[PDB]
């Protein structure tokens, strides 16, 4: 057993953090959550490790398919949809990160009505979620991988505020949402 | 041999246009590079695919080494730093990239002095890449790998303007902006 430790914010609102946790839980590692008041940061033994989206990628390397459970599609294609969605999240759709941030998501929190660049950013989202999901299948590539998670928690900045969202965009966000790992994360804050 | 299209901007400034022009290069691919008047977006037959860092890695996926040549560390936890800088070069100093955009690397701009924002976000820029390259070795982990290029064009943002930026670091992205491929994608807008 390697001594594993994720830190967090001290909210655990992150949602980089939320994606980090995700990918230690659905590999099925035993490791300590700790947070400062930069994150995530992964530390394995004397390696440490930071980006969400990397540290997912180290855990789906180092404890390889198909002796621990897969986190990133097996077809390569489908593989590089998943990195091509988690790297468009998290350089694309500032303004919804902006107007919508993750006490939204994780507190309820309230915030102000979308401005004009909020709104045609949430457009942008829908358009691009729908073709991907045109299917209506639960998972972006039939199995659920990562970055069904991130999608879902982009979209539920704006479901979980009340925002006007397209049904099957609503009904894929909040199954992705039922995940028992996020459900691990949510606890967290939940009290 | 696949049909394999790149698309730039019009003007081949896109550093991550860059990116994914140094990944098909240094893999030996065969390709066209089209221009658009959303970029990069790799075509490859009937597949689509977006965001400069997930083409390198369908690339390093598709055209697995040891058959051709390798543009990620063998090493997983050099791999895993290689993802790191990439992710971070994406996500943050967005100062340096608003301050310093690439018509200052590919075609001499001249901008106006940094803001108090635009220094400390070179002084942290120059604190990690001191860090990363603490060994004074040409290339961060030995052999070149793809995160190479992408650091080295974001020190170039501000070494190619004429901004103090500390010796070494002046080095590395200077030999690193030497690169047979890197080169070969100056050449499309120098003339
Ligand atoms: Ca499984
Ligand atoms: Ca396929
Ligand atoms: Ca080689
Ligand atoms: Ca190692």
């Amino acid at each position: 057993k390697p001594a594993i430790t994720l830190w967090s914010d001290a909210h655990f609102f992150s949602p980089y953090v939320l994606s980090a946790w995700v990918a230690l839980q659905e590999k099925g590692l035993s490791f300590h959550i700790k947070t400062i008041d930069r994150v995530p940061l992964l530390q394995i033994d004397d390696f440490e490790l930071s980006e969400s989206s990397a540290i997912a990628e180290y855990l789906e390397d180092r404890f390889a398919p198909p002796t621990w459970e897969r986190i990133y599609p097996l077809d390569l294609e489908n593989r590089a949809r998943a990195r091509q969605i988690q790297a468009w999240l998290r350089s694309d759709l500032m303004p919804i990160r902006e107007e919508r941030p993750t006490d939204v998501v994780f507190a309820g929190a309230k915030k102000a009505p979308l401005t004009a660049e909020g709104k045609a950013s949430a457009e942008k989202l829908f358009a691009m979620a729908e073709h991907l999901l045109v299917l209506g299948q639960p998972n972006l590539f039939g199995e659920w991988c990562i970055a069904d998670t991130d999608l879902a928690l982009m979209i539920n900045r704006l479901v979980l505020h009340g925002d006007e969202v397209p049904e099957r965009l609503v009904d894929y966000a909040t199954f992705q949402w039922q995940r028992a790992s996020v459900q691990r994360f949510i606890a967290l804050s939940a009290k």
